[PDB]
DNA sequence: TTGTGTTTTACGAGGTCC
DNA sequence: GGACCTCGTAAAACACAA
């Protein structure tokens, strides 16, 4: 289920660069991502919604 | 070098929008 | 009729006090 494997560096450098560019990836960037990345288009989805779970916990407060 | 507590992938139950 | 969302959740992997 399915079963959990870590990104590398260079994945989530492109992952948080292009998160930083806005919190919501769009269809075009997801492509080039898969690309330069080499996972999945589901994959980046979900990160993505992971790293605005992950944004959201920062209010501590 | 170990626990054990927090972070990181990955999903299914609910939802909006179209 | 799917494409995508915030969310609770599990569980591997992480990051520290010891």
């Amino acid at each position: 289920r399915k079963k959990r494997i870590p990104y590398s560096k260079g994945q989530l450098r492109e992952l948080e660069r292009e998160y930083a560019a806005n919190k919501f990836i769009t269809k075009d960037k997801r492509r080039k991502i898969s690309a330069a990345t080499s996972l999945s288009e589901r994959q980046i989805t979900i990160w993505f919604q992971n790293r605005r779970v992950k944004e959201k916990k920062v209010l501590a407060k």
